[PDB]
């Protein structure tokens, strides 16, 4: 297992514009297009991202290239952030995947509210961090996704994905 396989399991693959769990226009492997309610705005964002007139549909190769860009952007965002980088650098490779997964789903700003969880993770207090992570809108709105990610932080294994 690696971060790409983990997120492909969590996000799935759709080659036509769809709505995510919050109602936002998305395509591919969880690529957010826009938070605007306008399908035309989403189609414009898609064409800009791909570099051609897509009319709302992409190929598998295009979806995989967008996904690579999105994972890279999540990693770069962690490494540029003075609050996230020290925690990330303290984690082993499996738990680092759980960190990227959260940033991919919620962004740097979504993970801003997890300050207490981040401190517990840096201190390697895995069970306490797991309970604190679950006391969140994230866990209550996407509980199965959250349970898999939290289990990865708690155990440092891929068991939730096997
Ligand atoms: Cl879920």
């Amino acid at each position: 297992m690696n971060i790409f396989e983990m997120l492909r399991i969590d996000e799935g693959l759709r080659l036509k514009i769809y709505k995510d769990t919050e109602g936002y226009y998305t395509i591919g492997i969880g690529h957010l297009l826009t938070k605007s309610p306008s399908l035309n705005a989403a189609k414009s964002e898609l064409d800009k991202a791909i570099g051609r007139n897509c009319n709302g549909v992409i190929t598998k190769d295009e979806a995989e290239k967008l996904f690579n860009q999105d994972v890279d952007a999540a990693v770069r965002g962690i490494l540029r952030n003075a609050k996230l980088k020290p925690v990330y650098d303290s984690l082993d490779a499996v738990r680092r995947c759980a960190a990227i997964n959260m940033v991919f789903q919620m962004g740097e700003t979504g993970v801003a509210g997890f300050t207490n969880s981040l401190r517990m993770l840096q201190q390697k207090r895995w069970d306490e961090a797991a309970v604190n992570l679950a006391k969140s809108r994230w866990y209550n709105q996407t509980p199965n996704r959250a349970k898999r990610v939290i289990t990865t932080f708690r155990t440092g294994t891929w068991d939730a994905y096997k």
